[PDB]
DNA sequence: CTGGAGAATCCCGGTGCCGAGGCCGCTCAATTGGTCGTAGACAGCTCTAGCACCGCTTAAACGCACGTACGCGCTGTCCCCCGCGTTTTAACCGCCAAGGGGATTACTCCCTAGTCTCCAGGCACGTGTCAGATATATACATCCTGTCTGGAGAATCCCGGTGCCGAGGCCGCTCAATTG
DNA sequence: CAATTGAGCGGCCTCGGCACCGGGATTCTCCAGACAGGATGTATATATCTGACACGTGCCTGGAGACTAGGGAGTAATCCCCTTGGCGGTTAAAACGCGGGGGACAGCGCGTACGTGCGTTTAAGCGGTGCTAGAGCTGTCTACGACCAATTGAGCGGCCTCGGCACCGGGATTCTCCAG
């Protein structure tokens, strides 16, 4: 569902909320968490791609992701 | 791989980095991004579960996720 | 002085710094500590008010302050 | 009340919670907020006193409070 | 009052300003806030309708509002 | 519905989207627009309350809302 | 020079400034204009890619560029 | 193609849209983006030339481009 | 009234609306016209001051106002 | 001076240019700004009078000025 | 150099970049940092001047700068 | 004064606030603005130094400052 | 077309800023001498644009069903009117503290020579990519009931005056601590 | 070491923080009722892993470019010392926001019905890959044009001072705009 807004599988975002200690989880909470992870992940990935390319490279590497998350 | 450290499918974290504009993506960058999403998602989910339970409820809902992300 | 920036009495912020072990205390240090306590207290109080209201209540209670400080 | 645990006047901690937007405030919430401000203020003041004395001075100044809060 | 300029109920725009922390609220401030919300909401809604129709649809959906607000 | 997340009446947010030119409007789009108006209105109202109080006043006035929207 | 900051050829950005009526053009003005075109073009292209993908397509088309420029 | 309407090389406008994240790019989208960059660049360059000449100079400099873009 | 929002005398803004052909003029229309003239005049004056200073001068002159209005 | 060309008091148009940041202001710049405000204000007022009369009214109101400025 | 674009002394902007940990610093990086500080400082100062004047004062004070930076 | 907290000359921070339009400027406002510029400049410079070193270089360059400010 | 009432009008008073004059000096313009950095002309390596070929991605076509619009239901709300007091604004004194001034300094900006180091080119290894199969964990019903939401009523305890001490803030004198 | 700066100790008197009663509305508790999350079971479209390919990265090498260090002259930042403009208390009295009470209107909801958006396939666009040729963008070197820096003169903007023009403000009146 809403594949542009939530990138990840719903069954995996639900597993994450239930391992955080949830006794029950609403389907709307799984969709909201999926959207919040996707928006935040997209911000880090966009900045890591600019760091890769400033470095002089086509390939995104572990160090570019690590530096972009620290911003 | 490393299912406690990276919760999401690697093929979906790779798709996110390539839609951010990546020309090529290292497997270590996919693993690092998966770990960074998992650690941040776990922090929000743990706090949303405490908001649900303070409210008086067993169920995590959309509003608890929304309030926990705003913290 | 500066009642929007420093909420607390200066004589009480000075007593706190002198019980921390200060041999002498500058008036600018009392004003800076008052401002730092006020800015941090305002952040916790604003979030505790959103927790009260999510809970369904007009009244801020001890548990809302306790949960907001743990954020 | 509890002058070692809450350093500030209760009427001033209550004013802070009501300017954060509180419609009503419990006396236990005023006491809990006073305790949380006091414990956090004491940690900063104790470290600022060690910075003053490392610097070679008896007087706590604005810059020592500012550096201790940034820790 | 002024139903083209302020779309929302005045009692609901006043409630929003008082939950933001207002001790008292002028009727002109309620009218100005209503106008500012209406002008900004109309800009987002007009652009979301063009996104719906570019997509090939008569119906405005959640994703069109979300994409129009991000512009 | 979701009265903390959407402050305004749904029938009034729907009227706004249909006067922007919408042929049809999804209930999720009405809820998303209500949330986006509420989050943006809350940011302006919180800053207008700080301008009122810096000015030396308990009352939020038209000029404080106007200055806060221009920020 | 500075291929991440200025995307276009300098000889083509210089031709544009001289057809605007310039009698002489500084090399720093050619570099500044190249950077300003690149930053603005990147903003439009990033938003057109999100419109393409909301539409359900991998391909950026003329209508997505046209709608993104009108934002 | 259409050298008065699109000033820049098509291969460079295509590279810009693909680094914005495009999976595929239509030739009409490359032509439309080239035209939109050219029309906007011409407006800034024409105004920067009037600023140069008001200043008393034949040469367009970095500061004239910077001031014209801020208009 | 509202001297920051309306800069000009109300009796002079009213004379302007009545010479435009108005049979009667509301006091709120005089206040709205005063605000609209003030906001637009402030935008031109701020840009004319930057043109004066780019030119190398402390004095705003007729040519700086004329160039700023043409922007 | 030139009361048909500049409607406003010169002392008030000068105050506006000096609050925009002017260190010094030429009398010709005050006259040019007065003329530019008068010509633009007359265009809005003439159109607001036609909106009032289309509406069926002799009185120019706040909403007619607001709609005429948005044209 | 470029005194409208970079307000501060270059020797002081260079000292700041070298205390941030720089082993070597390019003269173009000192000029770019000076410009970025100047543009951001000008935005805060312009808004603090509007807060001073809304308050009813000719003098910019510490509290106006503090409130303008928090915007 | 306070050379660790305010890096820039006070006469240059005062000139910036007076060109923003200030009729008068308090010495405490000059000190507060100097501190706010220094804290923000230090954050950008520290991150630009990490970008330089990730790139493989000892020298901070214009592009590293530009990328660090965009974070 | 008709009734009822906000509110723009026309009048009169008085006072506050607009406008005009005269005087003083900072500021903008012109003029000159050297220099930075532009325009012109020339060689060659580069990346642009243009066929030709292959297939991924697209735009229609149409057939189930998700979820919208129209209609009609109650009652939960907002908007309006009145009475009451608090908050704000305007007018007046008195003291910080910004302003404008002159003098001496520190630290800035520019020119220098010496060389560390960032860029460019040509190389060999690492590894991300593209295509193919396997099987697993995802998403979508379906049936059940656990949980959350309401609704109504005790009663807890926070809001709202109250009087009165407590202690926070201010001023002045002093010499200990900090700065240079 | 020397000589300020400004924090400490002191004495008076205000603001405002505290503790005490009363009134009451917000909160919690106890059932009833219906969403909607959970658990089971299926079909399948994903994610994962392989293996063969070659493009991209990292290495080592050389050359020039631009940063570092060192010196000098000039300057603008800083620091008193003085003047006074203006920020801030004090206050007295309208302005208008709060609070309580009524009443219709419009927002929410529940059902019904069919419109339309999503899904599955089809055929043909047309974008991607690949190679070739060449007209561009680039970099150099040359030299002179025009920009910047320093100066001098005068013009016009800034400051102050008058006085009177007109903007602002009631107050009584009736037009006219809003409702129905």
């Amino acid at each position: 569902s809403n594949a542009m807004a939530g990138n990840f599988a719903n069954a995996r975002v639900e597993k994450l909320i239930r391992q955080a200690g949830a006794q029950r989880v609403s389907a709307d909470a799984v969709d909201k968490m999926n959207e919040i992870l996707t928006d935040w992940g997209k911000n880090i990935a966009k900045y890591a791609v600019e760091i890769a390319r400033h470095s002089g490279r086509k390939t995104v590497k572990e160090n570019d992701i690590k530096l972009a998350a620290q911003k």
